[PDB]
């Protein structure tokens, strides 16, 4: 029934293609055209700790997969799934006859092993990955038959199919029972014997070294770890290698609509390059068939990328980042500065700071005019769009900023012209920033000059990553600048709207610590934030789509009313490229880690014309 790549037909030692495929392979409809076999995809990683560059090239092979427009998911590794009307139980049907890369059967036993003996095993994971929890509670995972697996959660868990389409939700398909059980004491009663050979103290360390985890280097550094990936490691991603090579999985489990077993492309070759400038040089000379991850953020490179398209033989395409803001101001409402805190906690003070900002200037200078003014809210293309959350207080209005600050009682000036607190002291805010993030540093320098005209002093505290994070978790900052997620991914990454992320909800990480500790640690949030946290717990456990929509829209509305975080610009278009010869790249796909882009575009159906 099916056909195969010439390089596999060249291999007389493989089983027949019909026996390498499942009985019912997943049929992949191409982005643009039915493809032809062959070729080597040339791409690039920066340094030797860039393993997600492989994952975002080949794609997580999860139980479900995002649609191209990322509005929902469809069965992927699973042939089909069902959900109970209370949304607590998900049952997945697997593809009979599907095989791992080593030709052995892929069955419910593998999913149940991955969940019950790895993911939910507390020696392996003392903290269970949140992808498999609802309100912090784990499901019961059970084998129904050789090709059916059931997940039973203790509360409704409507987001689970979406979670299973993200890179962090792929554990269910990551662990082959046969191979991995060798390193597990419930199966290998002599496993302690493997420890010294592998230089490990315990079996979780052995399991991580041999069988790995979503983002561990060990995922890509061995050639013997079985997978269901479209290409397989052949020259591995060691810590000092200069190139990685992957080759088609002869047991890949998908066909195109003509019955060709995928992928079309035979091999992927990754250059490992230490200097981002050398990557830009190579890319703008056409040496990569795809680069849609590393170059797109450096707006300084777009002019040369565009100019050299004809010379290099490539096409630039623009992608919309999922992030709502490229460099947003997180205002710390639990700042230890008691005089400042009296104003930081006032909505109108935060409003005044936003009105004193000139986002057109920030865009022109920091982003070469390629971004656009924006606050924190989802984009119009998102079902979560809230006009107020997106666009309030965006236009420069220095007169109104000063009117508000006068009304708040900050009229007395010091000898330098700055406003002072009633009790004395310059109105001054410390902003922490990671020094190597140049556009963010430049953004803060611009805001510093702009806020001077409102009589407010911004003190830039740039540092390397460790001190930047240590300052945040120590509650030692007034402002922190970093991205606002939520343009497209608001429910996946809600950190700007409700203080649930322990490192990044920097309207107050002490508030987040209170939320995550059941109120025993951290600092009790204000009523509007406690209300959102309660709504968020209700949302995660919502029993119907309509209830979930209502609850999360309410969170976004309260966030808009409170105006806790101040956006500068939504990201410029992400400049990506592919060779003109490379077909079936979805140039309309969004950009983002939750969709593992560019692999969202189904690289197994890219092909060379």
């Amino acid at each position: 029934a099916f056909t195969q790549a010439p390089m596999l037909e060249q291999n007389k030692q493989l089983p027949p293609v019909d026996q390498r495929l499942p009985e019912k392979p997943l049929v992949i409809k191409p982005i643009a055209s039915n493809g032809v076999y062959g070729g080597t995809l040339r791409t690039v990683m920066r340094g030797n700790a860039d393993g997600n560059g492989i994952l975002r090239t080949i794609g997580p092979q999860g139980l479900t997969h995002w649609t191209q427009d990322i509005q929902t998911v469809e069965p992927y590794v699973a042939e089909s799934y069902t959900v109970s009307p209370d949304a607590m139980e998900y049952t997945f049907k697997l593809r009979k006859g599907m095989k791992w890369s080593d030709g052995t059967p892929f069955t419910a036993d593998d999913i149940v092993f991955a969940m019950n003996d790895v993911v939910l095993n507390k020696e392996m994971f003392p903290q269970t990955p949140s992808a498999y929890l609802v309100g912090g509670k784990a499901p019961k995972v059970s084998k129904v038959d050789d090709y059916t697996v059931k997940f039973e959660f203790p509360a409704a868990n409507l987001s689970f199919p979406e979670t299973l389409a993200t890179p962090l939700g792929q554990h269910p398909t990551l662990y082959q029972k046969k191979y991995c059980s060798q390193f597990h004491p419930a199966y290998n009663k002599n496993v302690q014997a493997e420890f010294t050979k592998a230089n490990v103290k315990d079996w979780p360390s052995l399991m991580r070294a041999k069988c790995s985890d979503i983002e561990l280097p060990s995922r890509w550094s061995s050639t013997e770890r079985p997978s269901i990936d479209p290409w397989l490691i052949k020259e591995p991603y060691g810590g000092a290698v200069t190139r990685v090579v992957m080759e088609r999985n002869p047991f890949y489990w998908q066909v195109d609509p003509t019955g060709k077993q995928l992928p079309y492309v035979d091999r992927i070759q990754y250059a490992v390059v230490s200097d981002l400038q050398a990557i830009i040089l190579a890319a703008t000379n056409g040496q990569y068939d795809i680069e849609a991850r590393l170059l797109g953020s450096d707006v300084t490179s777009r002019p040369l990328m565009l100019k050299n398209q004809q010379k290099g033989g490539y096409k630039v395409f623009g992608q919309t980042s999922a992030n709502a803001n490229a460099a947003g101001l997180w205002l710390n409402q639990t700042t230890k500065n008691e005089k400042l805190r009296k104003y930081m906690t006032q909505h109108d003070f935060r409003q005044a700071l936003s009105l004193a900002m000139d986002r057109d200037e920030i865009n022109k200078v920091a982003w070469l005019g390629q971004a656009a003014p924006w606050q924190s809210g989802p984009f119009k293309e998102s079902k979560w769009y809230n006009e107020k959350l997106a666009t309030q207080y965006l236009k420069l209005d220095l007169a109104q900023a000063n009117q508000i600050l006068d009304r708040l009682g900050l009229t007395k000036r010091d000898s330098d012209g700055y406003r002072t607190y009633p009790d004395g002291g310059r109105v001054s805010l410390d902003a922490i920033v990671m020094i190597d993030r140049q556009a963010m540093v430049q953004t803060l320098e611009l805001i510093r000059r702009q806020w001077q005209k409102a009589g407010v002093e911004l003190v830039i505290k740039g540092s390397e990553r460790s001190l930047f994070y240590n300052r945040a978790t120590a509650n030692d900052y007034d402002i922190s600048i970093d991205v606002f997620p939520g343009g497209l991914d608001a429910t996946l990454n809600p950190r700007a709207y409700v203080a649930v992320h322990p490192l990044e909800s920097r309207m107050s990480l002490e508030w987040a610590k209170w939320y995550l500790s059941g109120g025993k640690q951290g600092i009790e949030p204000n009523e509007s934030m406690k209300k959102r946290m309660a709504l968020y717990d209700q949302f995660v456990a919502a029993k119907t789509q309509s209830q979930a929509l209502s609850l999360f829209k309410q969170i976004l509305q309260i966030s808009a009313d409170e105006f806790e975080v101040i956006g500068t610009v939504r990201p410029a278009v992400i400049s990506s490229l592919h060779s003109l010869k490379l077909q079936n790249v979805n140039e309309k796909m969004p950009f983002g880690w939750p969709y593992a882009t560019p692999s969202l575009s189904l690289p197994q159906q890219w092909y060379f014309s």
